[PDB]
């Protein structure tokens, strides 16, 4: 954890707090703010481990409280006393975070009012939820009880929040000049939430775009495992069928250097090319480069795919608990590991078409241990009646396919791809 005796640089606070000592520790800062929880403030490394909990927060002077959720509240939304503002803050954080994290991390660009305003809606102390086993994130003065984000309805204080001041990381210039170096999507409309949004965006850029640590693991919070297994199932299905239908002599597999053949029994000449996940801008196809056979780009984000490609590309616009808002239109996809992904661009696919759903199988029609569909490509459907085994497998594959799509992945293929060509493999 971050030692409370660590020095805190106070130059960013001195316009809101004139006269503040240059020599300052976290210990003295927390005291001046009026306050298993050794420090309210955390290290960059702890913050990165808890990116799902990040909420940018800015206060502008009555005071306008702005959050990276887009919300502005005025404490005296129009101005209201702190005793009702705090209730809204609890509800807002609880609904934003209950399916993401066991805590909140306020990401600051600290100039003073934000820190001195915390005592009006934060309480600290040593706890678990009164109604479950999750750690407590809220407190209620009405009942003198504690709750997690799931059981906090009607609570009035944030309990043991964490926080980090981006201005401690060693920047020159103000927030907007640093944020705008990397991102054109978030403006500065001069409301507190705009600053809150830029602050979080800059932190995401510093910690996941220019710096990358794929060794950090993140807890399971949703359908991660089913999604990942579906992606492997779809990858095998689509590539196997492409090879059967068009009989490419060579396949160029471009992407993760730890990739394995997804169709190990295919006859094709399989050649690998190493490219790590690009976290900043999509790769330029000119630099990466292939006109023989087919190219496979499985989550290898390029600016324009060649016409002879099979592509899986994550759609950064998808709304889900796994996909967090990112930098310059990118998104931070957190599924076991954290992957910042450049903004989705439909123009990357101009040479391709959307891959249609289909299910293909050459396995024997046998049930161990009634489906009608034009897209069940099997011997039994060719012959007029889908067998029970392929019926079961088709419905499982459909489920997997829909899971992958709903998670944000999109699939694209060379324009000549035609499932009609699979029927003659039977
Ligand atoms: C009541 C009331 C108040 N409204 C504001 C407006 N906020 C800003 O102009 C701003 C500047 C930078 N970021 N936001 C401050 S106090
Ligand atoms: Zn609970
Ligand atoms: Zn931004
Ligand atoms: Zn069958």
């Amino acid at each position: 954890h971050l030692s409370v005796d660590t020095k805190f640089k106070t130059e960013g606070l001195c316009v809101d707090i004139p006269g503040i000592p240059k020599d300052m520790t976290y210990r003295r800062l927390i005291s001046m703010m009026g306050f298993g929880y050794p420090n309210m403030f955390i290290t960059r490394e702890e913050a990165i481990r808890h990116v799902r909990a990040w909420i940018g927060f800015d206060v502008e002077g009555p005071l306008q409280l702005g959050f990276s959720t887009g919300v502005n509240l005025v404490a005296v939304y129009k101005g209201l006393p702190w005793n009702v503002v705090r209730i809204k803050i609890v509800q807002m954080l609880s609904d934003t975070l209950k399916n993401l994290s066991d805590r909140v991390v306020f990401v600051l660009w600290a100039h003073g009012f934000e820190l001195t305003s915390m005592k009006y809606f934060v309480k600290i102390g040593p706890r678990t939820c009164c109604l479950c086993d999750r750690r407590a994130t809220c407190f209620s003065t009405a009942s003198d009880t504690y709750a997690c984000w799931h059981h906090s309805i009607g609570f009035d204080y944030v309990y043991n929040p964490f926080m980090i001041d981006v201005q401690q990381w060693g920047f020159t210039g103000n927030l907007q000049s640093n944020h705008d170096l990397y991102c054109q999507v978030h403006g500065n409309a001069h409301v507190a939430s705009c600053d809150a949004i830029m602050t979080r965006c800059l932190a995401v850029h510093e910690c996941f775009v220019k710096r990358v640590d794929w060794t950090i693991e993140y807890p399971i919070i949703g359908d991660e495992l089913k999604i990942n297994a579906a992606c492997r199932k779809v990858q095998h299905m689509v590539v196997k069928a492409a090879l059967l239908a068009d009989k490419f002599p060579v396949l160029h597999d471009i992407g993760n250097p730890k990739a394995i053949k997804c169709v190990p029994q295919a006859d094709v000449e399989w050649k690998f090319y190493d490219a790590q996940p690009c976290s900043d801008k999509a790769y330029k196809i000119e630099e990466l480069f292939f006109t023989d056979g087919v190219c496979l780009f499985w989550n290898c984000n390029v600016d324009r795919y060649p016409a002879n490609s099979i592509v899986c590309r994550f759609d950064t616009r998808v709304l889900s608990n796994l996909n967090l808002p990112g930098c310059d239109g990118g998104s931070l996809y957190v599924n076991k590991h954290a992957f910042h992904t450049p903004a989705f661009d439909k123009s990357a696919f101009v040479n391709l078409k959307q891959l249609p759903f289909f299910y293909y199988s050459d396995s024997p029609c046998e049930s161990h241990g009634p489906l009608k569909s034009a897209t069940c490509i099997t011997r039994c459907n060719l012959g007029g009646a889908v067998c029970r085994h392929h019926a079961n497998e088709y419905r499982l594959y459909l489920d997997a396919y829909n899971m992958m799509i709903s998670a944000g992945f999109s699939l694209w293929v060379y324009k000549q791809f035609d499932t009609y060509n699979l029927w003659n493999t039977f």
